[PDB]
């Protein structure tokens, strides 16, 4: 997860960052993965689902 950010507000993200990964690669609602992801407050999620940069 990227420092600094707000890619966690509490919580890892980076092992859920694989579901992310698996579901948009698919084709799934990553807004729905957002919920497995476990991402406290919306504040990480809006720059996650949208940039999240897992490269
Ligand atoms: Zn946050």
């Amino acid at each position: 997860m990227i420092p600094v950010r707000c890619l966690s507000c509490g919580k890892p993200v980076s092992a859920y960052f694989n579901e992310y990964q698996r579901r948009v690669a698919d084709g799934e609602d990553p807004k729905d993965v957002l919920d497995d992801l476990g991402l406290k407050r919306y504040c990480c999620r809006r720059m996650l689902i949208s940039h999240v940069e897992t490269w």
